[PDB]
């Protein structure tokens, strides 16, 4: 197995996947690495299994249909993995914890949002459809773009949103377009 966490790229107390060479910190994995379970398969392996069980699941989909799906177990897993892929980018640090807003010439957002809040919301089964999760994710970046206005720091929101959106298109097999 790898000797660094797949998500944060640090050593420490690592849990190893039995079906692939990835490793994880307990709370870096989503869901948090399960207490017992031997063998244990990580989220990357669990997603790969879904695909192998239903090869047609990789055919193209419309975003509108994906968003209206109910959060049954497979969709719950896919949103967990998508959240995880965002945390895998080091620029996620900026969006992880609860933000505060005090900048001359800007007003904070009406509905603040952050990764750890989405993480808790998924854990507590608060989203009933994929749309709920995707709306909160996109709101993170939209709030940032609006608040930072012309400061070059706005680019961090663009960058992390692009990671989100590429991974959304991949994980949910969104039909490719120009
Ligand atoms: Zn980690
Ligand atoms: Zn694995
Ligand atoms: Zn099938």
């Amino acid at each position: 197995n790898s000797n660094i966490c797949e998500v944060c790229n640090k050593w420490g107390r690592l849990f190893c996947c039995d079906t692939c060479p990835r490793s994880f910190h307990e709370h870096c994995h989503i869901p948090s690495v399960e207490a017992n379970k031997n063998p244990w398969s990580c989220i990357f392996c669990r997603i790969k299994t879904i695909q192998e069980r239903c090869p047609e699941s990789q055919s193209g989909h419309q975003e509108s249909e994906v968003l209206m799906r109910q959060m049954l177990p497979e969709e719950q897993l896919k949103c967990e993995f998508l959240l995880l892929k965002v945390y895998c980018d080091s620029k996620s640090c900026f969006f992880a914890s609860e933000p505060y807003y005090n900048r001359e010439g800007s007003q904070g957002p009406q509905k603040p949002m952050w990764l750890n809040k989405v993480k808790t919301s998924l854990n507590e089964q608060m989203y009933t459809r994929v749309e709920g999760f995707v709306q909160d994710m996109r709101l993170i970046f939209h709030n940032h773009k609006e608040f930072y206005r012309e400061d070059k720091f706005t680019r961090l929101g663009i960058q992390v949103q692009d990671i989100f959106e590429k991974n959304f298109r991949n994980i949910f097999a969104i039909q490719e377009t120009s």
